[PDB]
DNA sequence: GCCTTGCCGGGTAAGTTCCGGCGCG
DNA sequence: CGCGCCGGAACTTACCCGGCAAGGC
């Protein structure tokens, strides 16, 4: 159903960009499965995110609640699920077999959670260089230059650049084809 | 002349894992 | 009894930001 993976493949980019799958074991022995995206911005959180999650965790029968914690550096969009952590690590475990719809709607959400967002050059930061390394190839292969290199020595920081060259090609296909490629 | 890109410190907006609670068979 | 959802919140740092300078045509 390609309605799903693809909303699927952009939410696991939101995660991974900005949030976490988290398998917690409480004394109990209890348990909780958590699938989380955590952002400053209220709107796009409840505006944007939500729907799209809502959506997902409709169309897979999953009963749990959309919570909305309002930590105070942050909103976090949580949902307690088993199935749905399972359903992104599973995708996650996957991830070089995303075909182009995925990859696009997953570059999108990577880029949407760690990138550069004055669009005055077009840059992913994360600390794991392989993650970085497979969007590197599908922007190579979809026609978008760019080079990896270490940017934080600080903290182990790896920065995706891609070159203002292929600024359109990218911003239009991949961020968002309405977007307009050289902002104000 | 103009553009692109690697560097690198600032400091905040992310991330991670505790807790106590309740529900399910 | 043995697990899985809920609602938080403390605590840590991984991003982003943005200016600078080398270098390319
Ligand atoms: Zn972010």
């Amino acid at each position: 159903n390609e309605n799903v993976s693809g909303i699927s493949a952009y939410l696991l980019g939101l995660i991974i960009g900005d949030g976490g799958l988290y398998k917690l074991k409480y004394k109990g022995n209890r348990s909780e499965y958590r699938v989380v995206i955590t952002q400053k911005s209220e709107n796009l959180i409840k505006q944007h995110i939500a729907p799209l999650m809502q959506f997902l965790i409709d169309e897979l029968n999953v009963k749990s609640k959309i919570q909305i914690v309002k930590g105070d550096t942050r909103y976090e969009l949580r949902v307690s699920s088993k199935k749905l952590y399972y359903y992104f690590a599973n995708m996650l475990e996957r991830i070089r077999l995303f075909n182009m719809r995925e990859q696009i709607a997953f570059i999108k959400g990577l880029y949407v959670a760690e990138g550069d967002k004055t669009l005055k050059r077009l840059r992913i930061w994360n600390k794991n260089k392989a993650l970085l390394e497979i969007v590197s190839r599908w922007l190579n292969n979809l026609g978008v230059r760019n080079t990896i290199h270490l940017d934080d020595h600080r903290h182990g920081v790896y920065v995706l650049n891609i070159s203002l060259r292929d600024r359109i090609k990218f911003v239009h296909t991949i961020l968002s084809s309405h977007l307009n490629p050289l902002p104000p």
